[PDB]
């Protein structure tokens, strides 16, 4: 406890593809790169020869593979992908010393779901059973690996932005040398997603003053597999009205905010400055309080390469709050789920300025923060 040095700068990959870490499956061992990715709770991994595939899973070569013979199918807003589920010995090279018999989507047909030019093949479902596809019965990885080892339930991730980004996947543990300050926590409401409450919203500390319900409508969520900080639509337009207000130092095109024009300034010029710090408040350990995160232009404002040109990302969201990478990004970020919680701490790799950096501020009295969760 403590100290991972084998786990830290386990995780690569470009902006805007995602973060992997290397895997092994089968016996002997066929090393895959697998997106990591704390939103969804399938591991699926490419098992056919798609064009856009650097490796594949090839069942045929595992002594140690097991036919669970059911198929799965999981259309989803942006894609699909469709395979056949069973069993094999499991490991991640730099991470815990251990092997682990997993459920195994074999990747047989998708659309839109392997990134053209990416260098992953499958995709490390993080999050609970009961967003597992087919359903429930259908034991997520993690889940596989405390059950059948010493590994604690706890992991943390450390996702360092910008064309390659890198970080640490902390299996097992926390490790103190990736952030400064202190860890806050906050509840997991629900064990699906990873599933927290956005008690109150600051821009540039103004806030926004609406229902703090419609921060979480229907639900918010710590993603590692989504890009941009995703908001729900009435949220998104007050957000973006007063990022406007702010930074009204330069105008630029409506569709700038809309996520639908890039930005470009001259090399090194960017103008960090007349952009607003944006702050979320999340629900703390104790009744009537919380804590904020605070993150900066260098976050929401992502490098597009193709002089300095980006792309506005954050986003309006009809699935509720989104905390993408846009997010992750600017924290050392522990899923504690031993003890129901996620815990923010400031990321010692975080893109900042000599003027601003992100902050985990604590502690606020907030009150009525139970109000603020959505139910059906
Ligand atoms: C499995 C799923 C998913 C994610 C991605 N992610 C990425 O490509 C990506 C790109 N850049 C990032 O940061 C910047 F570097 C982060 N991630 C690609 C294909 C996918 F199918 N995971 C989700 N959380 S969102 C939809 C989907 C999903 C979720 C739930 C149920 C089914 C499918």
């Amino acid at each position: 406890r403590g100290s991972f040095v084998e786990m830290v700068d386990n995780l690569r990959g470009k902006s805007g593809q995602g973060y992997y870490v290397e895997m092994t499956v089968g016996s002997p061992p066929q090393t895959l790169n697998i997106l990591v990715d704390t939103g969804s709770s399938n591991f699926a991994v490419g098992a056919a020869p798609h064009p856009f595939l650097h490796r594949y899973y090839q069942r045929q070569l595992s002594s140690t593979y097991r036919d669970l013979r059911k198929g799965v199918y999981v259309p989803y807003t942006q894609g699909k992908w469709e395979g056949e589920l069973g069993t094999d010995l499991v490991s991640i090279p730099h991470g815990p010393n251990v092997t682990v018999r997993a459920n195994i989507a074999a990747i047989t047909e998708s659309d839109k779901f392997f990134i053209n030019g990416s260098n992953w093949e499958g995709i490390l479902g993080l999050a609970y059973a009961e967003i597992a596809r087919p359903d429930d019965s259908l034991e997520p990885f993690f889940d596989s690996l405390v059950k059948q080892t010493h590994v604690p339930n706890l992991f943390s991730l450390q996702l360092c932005g910008a064309a390659s980004v890198g970080g640490s996947m902390i299996i097992g543990g926390i490790d103190h040398s990736l952030y400064t300050g202190s860890l806050w926590y906050t509840p997991i409401r629900r064990e699906w997603y990873y599933e927290v409450i956005i008690v109150r919203v600051e821009i540039n500390g103004q806030d926004l003053k609406m229902d703090c319900k419609e921060y979480n409508y229907d639900k918010s969520i710590v993603d590692s597999g989504t890009t941009n900080l995703r908001l729900p639509k009435k949220v998104f337009e007050a957000a973006v009205k007063s990022i406007k207000a702010a930074s009204s130092t330069e105008k630029f095109p409506d569709g700038f905010w809309l996520g639908e024009q890039l930005v470009c300034w001259q090399a090194g010029t960017t103008p960090w400055n007349i952009f607003p710090v944006i702050s979320l408040y999340l629900m703390g350990e104790v009744t009537n309080q919380s804590f904020r995160i605070t993150i900066l232009p260098q976050q929401y404002l992502r490098p597009v390469e193709d002089d300095d040109c980006y792309k506005f990302a954050i986003s309006q969201s009809s699935t509720g709050t989104v905390m993408g990478a846009v997010i992750m990004e600017g924290f050392y970020v522990v899923f504690d789920r031993a003890r129901k919680r996620i815990g923010f701490a400031v990321s010692a790799c975080h893109v900042h300025d000599e003027f601003r950096t992100a902050a985990v501020e604590g502690p606020f009295v907030t009150l009525d923060m139970e109000d603020c969760g959505y139910n059906i």
